[PDB]
């Protein structure tokens, strides 16, 4: 419902897709395009306008009936075909199509990986993408840095110390375990930014997603307290477009509906300039609710004792 | 998760419950209290602090395990007993209790009735409330008025006329059919306010909720265009407290997490001062998704032709 208006009115995202598709008419001309999660159909309309021979959109949502009407009203009912259901439940693609040239998708979730459609996109790639075909977009990179956020930490974590006189501190751990999806101001960042994960749809395999172990490293720029780490991702249309097309969900550029992801620290870090925060982040589907993401960090400051903290986004 | 922090940090709501309970220690002393949907337990703690002999909290949420810890940390483990599950699945109340003196609940949904716990509260009242017992709160009243909102109507409805050159007008009806939960500024109101529904927990019966037909009437105060109706509800602890306790979710007082409910009109009304808008609102559970609320309005301006518009909150 409102999720579709939010996706469309996300200008940064829809403009990046618009540019990647419409500026590459040469690449789309007379091609067969599969779009995973077409929603109201704007990306399918772009691909058709770019000259695709056939655009197949899959959405599991009941929006499909209205999306077909939109396709008709814009004169593309002979080019764009919409199908309901899960990729995994599709007997065949329509019109006897066996392979496709280009897969468009918007699979990225919050924190890139939370409730994402990555596995669906990889199944569709494995089933239908012709050798050498293109994935729009194909590369996402995750970044992390440290911030000052004493005010929000006091309002959101320490609030539970005293609630109308009552001790609610039993809840504090749970509040700390939940990453926050929200915007951070760039002036709050007190460290360099660390690339810590890349996901390349051209080469990644589903078994690689079972448990992601990765490392990160960033450096303090200030004499300051660090209350939280913040993470975001960048997304690149790399293989396919004539020039690479990119957009960011970070705090130095226009906001997106993904916002940023804030991981509050149990114990604030007292940082000096040039202090080094380095560690590992392990990401995996939660073992009791498969929709939940377990995110475990272990790290040090200048090689001190290891600090560990576990989070679950749910 | 965050829903519990949002409920608690709703100051207007939690203060009204705090006042209704703690200022009526005489009424709670040595009584048996049932609280429906206890969440992290603050209302149960109030009832215990007010002197209840026994407080039974029901919540279907996994929050129960942490809520028990909160009850223990504040010294009330012998008074407050928490039970998981639906009222409808409870064999008996603990400690051999058969009747209770007071039922506390926070059953109100958006637009009062959307995904509310009203039916659960009525079942608990019918099963367990002693004759003459009290419901905290027991009375909610709904109000409606007309507003000017051309800017938000243009940004949210007319946006679909042209989306990157494409005609998305097939979606406009669906956008109009969805009431918006959001805050309205009081300066946007251009009519008097109409009480249009009262729900009295002391006397209402579940069969009355199958379909609510009610009437409304309000008067234009300006020469202005009306783009939407806005509705809210007020909630009163009426029977029981020494003085009635009240709070509002309307736009003339502090915001609450319920916000207000905005019903955009298909065709703007050109109103003159003293024009009368009068009609009926029919509210019923949707026939294909029982969690969805159908809200149908028919009305006139000074007895002109009947205007009808159907909405579904989903």
């Amino acid at each position: 419902f409102g999720i579709h208006e939010e996706m469309l009115k996300d200008g940064i995202r829809t403009n990046a897709y618009k540019n990647a598709i419409l500026q590459n008419k040469h690449l789309f001309k007379d091609k067969v395009v599969l779009d995973i999660g077409c929603g109201t159909g704007i990306l399918c309309l772009f691909a058709a306008k770019a000259g695709a021979k056939r655009v197949i959109g899959i959405d599991m949502s009941d929006i499909i009936d209205k999306a077909r009407q939109i396709v008709s009203d814009n004169g593309y009912s002979h080019v764009i075909e919409l199908i309901k259901g899960k990729v995994e439940d599709i007997a065949q693609l329509p019109f006897g199509i066996e392979k496709v040239d280009i897969i468009i998708s918007e699979w990225m979730g919050y924190f890139l990986l939370y409730e994402s459609m990555l596995q669906t996109v990889l199944s569709a790639r494995d089933r239908w993408l012709r050798p050498g075909g293109y994935l729009f977009p194909d590369k996402c990179t995750m970044y992390i840095c440290g911030i000052e956020d004493s005010e929000y930490k006091r309002d959101k974590i320490d609030f539970w110390d005293n609630v109308y006189g009552f001790n609610f501190s039993a809840i504090k751990a749970d509040a700390l375990r939940e990453p926050l999806v929200d915007f951070v101001e760039s002036q709050q960042i007190i460290t360099t930014q660390s690339k810590f994960l890349e996901i390349d749809l051209n080469t990644i395999q589903p078994e690689d997603l079972k448990q992601i172990t990765t490392s990160f490293e960033f450096t303090s720029q200030y004499q300051e307290y660090c209350q939280a780490f913040v993470a975001w991702f960048d997304c690149v249309f790399s293989r396919g477009p004539h020039k690479p097309v990119e957009f960011s969900t970070g705090p130095f550029t226009e906001g997106t509906h993904w916002k940023q992801t804030v991981f509050y620290l149990e114990n604030d870090l007292p940082l000096k300039p040039n202090d080094v925060i380095k560690g590992t982040i392990t990401i995996s589907q939660n073992k009791s609710n498969h929709r939940d993401l377990d995110i475990s960090m272990k790290y040090t400051v200048n090689g001190g004792a290891v600090i560990s903290q576990d989070y679950i986004m749910r």
